């Protein structure tokens, strides 16, 4: 999909960012 892991990077939300795939959590640090 159109869209990263979960243990990628995660950056914060601004515009155009990219998010971690649906079903995922940015809590950690990153997605999980």
């Amino acid at each position: 999909r159109d869209c990263q892991e979960k243990w990628e990077y995660c950056i914060v939300p601004i515009l155009g960012f990219v998010y971690c795939c649906p079903g995922l959590i940015c809590g950690p640090f990153v997605c999980v």
